[PDB]
C-alpha cells in the first residue's frame, strides 16, 4: 500500500469517470499513471481493457484482460467482465469458463448476474437444461430479477410448461421494462390462459415501437 | 429394466468391491460385463477409469472419464475424480476447468472434496491466495479434513500470519498424523511461539523417523 493504493484508485476512478463519458482517449492517460505505481493493478488494467474494448480493439483488450487476471486470480468482478468480453467476441466456451470462475466468490455483491450470465452463454452454446438450472441458481439468490425471470419463463413456455410459465412471466411483469420479445411471449402465455384483456391490451405492439418487427407480424398471425 | 439394469449395477459394486480391497486387475472382469450391458454406462467406465489410473495408465485412463463425460458431462462425482487424474498429471489447466463445472453441483455429497481439489490445483498454477479461499470453502463443508487444515497452515504460515497458521495446524494434529513435512511446519511455528517444549517433542523427524528427509536437515541447521 504505503499510500500509493489511494494515490492510484484515485487515478482509477477518474479513468473510470472519463470511461463513464465516452472520452476513452482521455481515459488512458489516468489509467496508465495508476500502472505506473502499480503495475499488477488489476483494476488498472480491467478499466483499461474496457477502453479497448470501447475503441473496437478486442486484440487489446484481451491482452489487458489477461494481465488484470494475473494479478487478482480471485477478482469476480474483472473475471465477469472479461466473460462478457468473450460472449462478443462470440468464444462462448472461454466466457463460460471465466464466468465459472467468477461465480466462486460467494460474496460478490454481483453473483446473480454471475448465474444469469452463464445461463444467457448456455444458450447461445445450444444447451437449454443447463441455462435453466444457471438461470434458477440466479433466482435463487435473488428472486427479485425481471430480466432472468423473462429468461426462465421462455424456457418453460417452450418446454410448454405454461403454468410455472406465467408465474416467471408475471415476476418479470412488476418490472415495467418490456421488448417486442418479451411482449410476444406475454400474448402468448395470456392466450392459453383465455385472457383475451391482457393479451390485447399488450397492443404496444403496434404502437408503442415494434410495429414492424416480426413480433409483431407473428402476433397478426396467430391472433 | 428388463432385469438388464439390474445385474449392469450390481456389477459395478462388484468391481468397484475389488477395487477398493485392493484387487485393482481383478476389477476389470466385473466392469467388463457391466459395458457388454450398457456401453454407455457412465458408472461403468468411470470405474474402469479408476482402475486404469491405479495401474499407472494415464492414457487409458483418460479414454474412459472421457468416454463417462459423453454420458453426462454434469457428472459432478466423475468430474472431480478426472480432475483429481488431471492434477496428478500435471495437467492442471484441464484440471480447474473440469473441477470447477464439478462445483456447480451443490448437491454433490462429497462437494468439499471438489473445492479440497480446486486449493491444491492453485497452488500449482502459482495463486496461493485463491487457493487459500478453496480450501476454506472446502473446510466449511466439512471441518474434519486434517489435510486440508494442513494445507491451509502453511499456506498461512509462509504469508506470515502465524496465529491463524497455529490455528489451523492444531486442528491438523487433531487428525493424529504427522510426517516430514507437518513435522518441520509444526516446529518452525512452534518456535515462533513460546513453546521449545513441543519444538523438542517433534523428534520424529530424527527417529521414526525422516533422519533422512530434507526437512530434518533443514531442522538442524535451524536450531
Amino acid at each position: 500500500d504505503k499510500g500509493r493504493d489511494e494515490a492510484r484508485d484515485a487515478y482509477i476512478q477518474l479513468g473510470l469517470g472519463y470511461l463513464q463519458r465516452g472520452n476513452t482517449e482521455q481515459a488512458k492517460v489516468p489509467l496508465r499513471k495508476a500502472l505506473e505505481i502499480d503495475p499488477s493493478s488489476a483494476d488498472a488494467h480491467a478499466a483499461l481493457a474496457v477502453v479497448f474494448q470501447t475503441e473496437m480493439e478486442p486484440k487489446l483488450a484481451d491482452e489487458e484482460y489477461r494481465k488484470a487476471l494475473a494479478s487478482d486470480s480471485r477478482n469476480a468482478r474483472v473475471l465477469n467482465n472479461y466473460g462478457g468480453f468473450l460472449y462478443e467476441q462470440k468464444r462462448y466456451e472461454e466466457a463460460y469458463q471465466r464466468l465459472l470462475e467468477a461465480s466462486q466468490d460467494t460474496l460478490y455483491p454481483e453473483r446473480s448476474r454471475v448465474f444469469e450470465n452463464l445461463g444467457l452463454v448456455s444458450l447461445q452454446m445450444k444447451k437449454p437444461a443447463q441455462a435453466k438450472e444457471y438461470f434458477e441458481k440466479s433466482l435463487r439468490l435473488n428472486r427479485n430479477q425481471p430480466s432472468v425471470a423473462l429468461e426462465m419463463a421462455d424456457l418453460l413456455y417452450k418446454e410448454r410448461e405454461y403454468v410455472p410459465a406465467r408465474q416467471y412471466y408475471d415476476l418479470f411483469a412488476q418490472g415495467g421494462g418490456q421488448n417486442a420479445r418479451s411482449l410476444l411471449l406475454g400474448i402468448r402465455l395470456a392466450k392459453v390462459f383465455e385472457d383475451r384483456d391482457t393479451a390485447a391490451s399488450y397492443g404496444l405492439q403496434l404502437k408503442r415501437l415494434y410495429p414492424g418487427s416480426l413480433e409483431y407480424q407473428e402476433f397478426q398471425a396467430e391472433k
